[PDB]
């Protein structure tokens, strides 16, 4: 094995700015959700937006910058164009130390982008134009790479493009056949409605081993307001399934075993963007260096919470080095012994 | 008059990331300085650089956004390309409410970009590739706009590209011909060595009324370690000049007059990039709505301070708000 984690997901650059509640209703944007938009809507939304800040995103791409940051070894397959947006995206995931070799488009569509509006509550509302991401398919599976990677992890978000599901059946095959595990995030609670069924059967066929989701996503995957009930069904359909509970932290599920680890207490909720992504990043960093579900959920919340103190979805410095070093400096500020 | 401040400057997109000191010196990057680099040095540095975040920059660009955020009317001249970086630069400065109409390049060179390496002390070391910026010249001056703008502010950083200074001699001329005032920033201590003489002439000719500078730069301008000496000469070469002094604040100079104002005291110095630029924004916003020198200095320090507690060279927050909230 050469990689702990491989992620496959929509390669997306994030253009982010603050706005208020009325902005989102005035523009018919769904608060909290990922809104899918054509290129004309990306241009229109952009023009109505305040000055923004741009940062590499992509749900799966974040989770791989995550693992690399935590200390792990990671690799990523994404769809980007031969343009300035893609050249940045490329560099950003590489400078994490992730393996990124996927071939870029060469003209239109241009690199995918997402108009991310953060409200005062740290909630984030996304409006994503897929660009280059629709061209992602089976041709883009690096073969050797899926085989050398302990987990393979990929977005529900990948159902939207046309032929990403076929780059997926395929990496699920390659990876299982090499004694490896497959993982997914449910992405968003509307993705969940738009592919309830594709998602389930994709679990039941034991194509996907591990399932990450937030509470709404889980409630909605089994069309229900009963959360306990939903925890059972989710246990039946995969080996392993982690569920984010925002501030409550997490509840991992394995048959009737339910590891509830709680979440840090945060200074401010600045920008929620990137949380679930970094929860899973930490968790899998734990999981692929053999660690308890207990110490896994912990690595989860720890990583989530750091990224929520930030305009942006990705740690711009090694969490390995920072989290340790923070911890040392508090100790010595509190005049405590190590 | 229609605009309070017009700035003219190297239009640049900042690419920003952390590094340590050792990194700067393995790459022969002068710390705290602005380092010019060809396209090939850009690709190379970029690859050696950690994950970055990106934001509209440009010394004059920031200053113009600054004036708008505070509530003033601003405009900007600078050269971008018809590419994705140019499109962002364009959006950000327009979304501040700044007037920007300068026509982009179409093709090569591409939109300028500066790789800004921030060390732990929040000093910032910049490696800028001018790209589309060399294409800036007299043809890019909007005559009516310069005549309509109470102050016309421009970077000393514009003596690096070939024909920028010509656009400049033109705009100073249009401005004085309409009863307006021109200002400039000395930009970088090294920029100062590179043009020590042009700059002084710019002043003594009365082309530049007002001068903005930090401490190191004021000294370079007169090659002297005597700071008061440096201040005396500066009062002789221009109508008015403001010198920022980091944590000490600013001192402003007008003949024999010396208005010193302290900096706000800060919680965190995160990223020092943009400080000299927002200082001038605050100062010129106060200056162009008829405020005393003291109040100009306060507004300058307020805005410098807010931006230094932030990754990115332009404040995320509404400055008109922070100015009102501080009374
Ligand atoms: N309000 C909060 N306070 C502290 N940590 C939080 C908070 N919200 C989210 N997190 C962290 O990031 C993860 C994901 O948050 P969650 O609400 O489950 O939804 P999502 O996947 O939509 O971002 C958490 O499980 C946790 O570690
Ligand atoms: N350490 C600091 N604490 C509070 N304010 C500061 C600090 N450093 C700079 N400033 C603010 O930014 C302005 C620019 O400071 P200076 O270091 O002289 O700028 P430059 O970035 O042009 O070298 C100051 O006049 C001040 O208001
Ligand atoms: N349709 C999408 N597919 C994959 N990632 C997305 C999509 N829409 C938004 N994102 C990513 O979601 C992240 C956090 O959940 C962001 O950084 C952003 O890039
Ligand atoms: N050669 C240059 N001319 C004008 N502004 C620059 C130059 N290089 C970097 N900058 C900008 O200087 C700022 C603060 O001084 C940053 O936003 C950065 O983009």
């Amino acid at each position: 094995a050469k990689y702990d984690v491989l992620t496959i997901g929509n390669a997306i650059v994030d253009i982010i700015a603050r706005c208020d509640d009325s902005f989102l209703e005035e523009n018919g944007i769904i608060k909290g959700a990922m809104n899918l938009i054509n290129a004309d809507r990306a241009e229109l939304l952009y023009s109505r937006m305040g000055p923004a800040v741009e940062a590499s995103g992509g749900s799966a791409g974040n989770t791989a910058a995550g693992v690399a940051s935590l200390g792990g070894r990671a690799a990523y397959f994404g769809k980007v164009a031969d343009d300035q947006l893609g050249e940045i995206f490329t560099h950003d995931i590489r400078a994490q130390g992730v393996h990124f070799q996927t071939k870029p488009l060469d003209g239109h569509p241009p690199t995918a982008r997402s108009m991310i509006f953060v409200t005062e509550d740290g909630e984030r509302s996304m409006n994503t134009y897929l660009g280059a991401c629709v061209e992602l398919g089976p041709e883009d599976v690096e073969d050797d790479v899926v085989a050398q990677s302990k987990v393979t992890y990929f977005e529900g978000y990948l159902w939207d493009p046309p032929r990403a599901k076929d780059a997926i059946r395929e990496a699920a095959r390659i990876a299982h056949a090499h004694g490896r595990e497959t993982a997914m995030t449910l992405s968003d609670s509307f993705c969940v409605h738009r592919y309830r069924s594709e998602f389930l059967e994709l679990m039941r066929s034991g194509t996907v081993d591990i399932v990450f989701a937030n509470r709404q996503e889980a409630l909605a995957l089994y069309e229900t307001e009963d959360f306990d009930r939903a925890l059972e069904l989710l246990a039946r359909d995969c080996k392993l399934a982690a569920v984010t509970l925002s501030e409550e932290g997490s509840v991992v599920v394995r048959g009737a075993e339910r590891v509830r680890v709680g979440a840090s207490v945060l200074e401010q909720v600045v920008d929620t963007t990137g949380a679930g992504d970094l929860y899973a990043a930490g968790f899998l960093f734990g999981y692929t260096s053999g660690r308890s579900l207990e110490e896994c959920s912990k690595l989860g919340n720890l990583a989530a919470g750091i990224v929520i103190g930030q305009i942006g979805p990705r740690p711009l410095v090694s969490l390995a080095t920072a989290a340790r070093q923070a911890a040392l400096v508090a100790e010595n500020l509190y005049f405590q012994s190590h």
